[PDB]
């Protein structure tokens, strides 16, 4: 007699049926824009962050989300006849909550916690809260949901393209950004989430179009052997989203194509103009 909690965060794009769960808990990730602390669906919409960023004097800042806050719900959910619980967090290597919180597991009378290592974020990280929920329907116990998140972590990952790398440098997500800034100032650069969940230069790419045909092939290529979601994701970008869509179409990639979108959260570190193609099996 399981009763599952799944908690997320803000960085991750949720579906319309994920976000209309019971058992689901959403930490919000706020975001500071000249002093002044905003928080999506709250006091800010996507729309108006991209304008607020485009003004701001200083770069946006994000902050984790809240510690506390997920130990008042954690400290309730026995109360509220819970039995386990699973936190699907964005990646360690873009965040330092995922460290944070690992003293929980072990902290709350009569609750079984795992804290699994997402390694992403945005909608391939959406897609694992909905599978979970998908395999707790389909009869699953804890431990098969937790080996189907495994498999789903090992084989998913993402490829982006910015029009500025300023965010992933100043905002100290690209890996060794500051170091290796001056060489990527003249091309293309296709980053993606390596094994450790880490965003890192894949390929030097010398024009966008070019880059543009080397994003296809790798997602060709990455999804070949089975069943994957692709999801195309942009900022402030549908054009180029829909360009890159279609394309998937014309050429029969991937099991299963859709749209999403990077909002205040991630936006702040990618910045305006921002394109990526994510993949995660569909289990
Ligand atoms: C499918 C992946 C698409 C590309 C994802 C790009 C993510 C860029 C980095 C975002 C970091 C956000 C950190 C928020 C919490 C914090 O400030 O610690």
């Amino acid at each position: 007699p399981m009763k599952l909690a799944v908690f997320t965060d803000s960085s991750a794009y949720l579906s319309a049926e994920t976000l209309q769960r019971e058992d689901l808990f959403v930490l919000d990730i706020p975001v500071n824009i000249d002093g002044e602390e905003y928080v999506e669906g709250i006091n800010l919409s996507a729309e108006e962050f991209y304008q607020k960023m485009a003004q701001a004097s200083e770069l946006p800042k994000t902050s984790q989300p809240s510690i506390a806050k997920l130990d008042e719900i954690l400290t309730s959910l026995k109360e509220q006849g819970y039995t386990h619980a699973l936190g699907l967090f964005l990646s360690s290597g873009i965040s330092g909550f995922y460290q944070s919180i690992q003293y929980m597991v072990d902290d709350y009378e009569g609750l079984t916690i795992a804290f699994p290592d997402t390694l992403i974020t945005s909608a391939p990280l959406g897609i694992m809260v909905e599978s979970v929920f998908n395999w707790r329907d389909q009869g699953d116990d804890f431990a098969s949901i937790q080996d189907k998140l495994a498999i789903q972590i090992s084989r998913t990952s993402a490829f982006i393209m910015v029009d500025d790398l300023d965010h992933l440098v100043k905002g100290g997500r690209l890996s060794n950004g500051a170091a290796i800034l001056g060489n990527l100032l003249s091309i293309k650069p296709i980053l993606y989430f390596n094994d450790q969940g880490v965003i890192e230069v894949y390929e030097k790419v010398r024009t966008e179009k070019k880059a543009t045909k080397r994003l296809i092939e790798i997602i060709k290529e990455t999804t070949a052997s089975g069943q994957y979601r692709v999801i195309v994701i942009h900022g402030n970008a549908p054009e180029k989203a829909e360009e890159l869509r279609q394309h998937l179409l014309d050429f029969g990639l991937g099991s299963d194509v859709s749209l999403a979108t990077f909002g205040s959260v991630i936006g702040t570190h990618l910045g305006a103009g921002s394109i990526a193609l994510g993949y995660i099996p569909v289990i």
